[PDB]
């Protein structure tokens, strides 16, 4: 996996952030992978809202606007954490707003409203199966996607599959040139992720990425990479740890992500 002394001090870290870490490096370079992990299943939390999103831009390829069709949000209907759904209780957003809301603050409102309109989770699943995504399964809404129990196969993947998918949707050909980019833009936009892979990472690399967090100290990031003058990489980096409060430790994925791209 580069030697494999980046598997050893994965490994190191692992154990001495006491949690279970797992890793998956594309490097589109060369196509090589960093495997850490990774075909263990890990709850994705907030990562999931990419699959959202990504399957709405999908259908969209076929529904002309769709991001620009209207959806209400009422009081009853915060979930809660959601910023920005909040400003328009009584009123609509798009889905255009919807998934930026969800990819880039984390909206857990948006998130749900993106679930319902594709046919719920069941229907998230299916788009992830469209893809050859064999692994992703989406099983409940927000908040109780994010309980992250050990064990519980709900709302999981595992770090390998989501790499791929993840690789087919923001470089790949899994969505059109126009939804490929919009996708792209909206995680180059996302303000949850600067103490997580891009804390690893040189300052003047570009990143768009999606974290996310849940019980047992799960925290959790997604990432495609541009560092200059090189080829881009695909990074995901999912912890999770034994107590059930354990608090977020965003630090470790920064950790993991500067040890993968250590040689790049
Ligand atoms: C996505 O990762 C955002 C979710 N965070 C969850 C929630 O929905 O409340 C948690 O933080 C659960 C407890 O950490």
């Amino acid at each position: 996996p580069l030697t494999a002394d980046v598997q050893q001090k994965l490994a190191e870290l692992e154990r001495q952030s006491g949690g279970r870490l797992g890793v998956a490096l594309i490097n589109t370079a060369d196509n090589s992978q960093i495997l850490y992990r990774a075909d263990e299943r890990f709850a994705m939390c907030s990562t999931s809202k990419v699959m959202a999103a990504a399957a709405v831009l999908k259908k969209s390829e076929s529904e002309p606007n769709l991001l620009n069709q209207r959806v209400e949000i009422k009081k009853s209907d915060l979930v809660n954490y959601n910023p920005i759904a909040e400003k328009h209780v009584n009123g609509t957003m798009s889905l255009a707003e919807l998934s930026a809301a969800a990819l880039q603050y984390s909206d857990n409102v948006a998130m749900n409203k993106l679930i319902a309109h594709v046919g719920g989770p069941a229907s998230v699943t299916a788009f992830a199966r469209q893809l050859g995504d064999e692994t992703f399964r989406l099983d409940r809404t927000e908040p109780t996607l994010n309980t992250a129990i050990p064990g519980d196969p709900r709302d999981t993947t595992s770090p390998r599959a989501m790499a791929q998918t993840l690789r087919n949707l923001t470089l790949g050909k899994a969505l059109g040139d126009s939804q490929r980019a919009q996708l792209v833009t909206w995680m180059k936009g996302n303000t949850t992720g600067a103490a997580s892979i891009q804390a690893g990472l040189p300052a003047s690399w570009v990143v768009g990425d999606k974290t996310g967090s849940g019980g047992y100290g799960t925290t959790n990031d997604i990432a495609v990479i541009w560092p200059k003058d090189r080829a881009p990489l695909i990074l995901v980096t999912y912890f999770t740890q034994p107590q059930p409060k354990a608090e977020s430790r965003r630090d470790v994925l920064a950790s993991a992500a500067k040890i993968v791209t250590d040689g790049l």
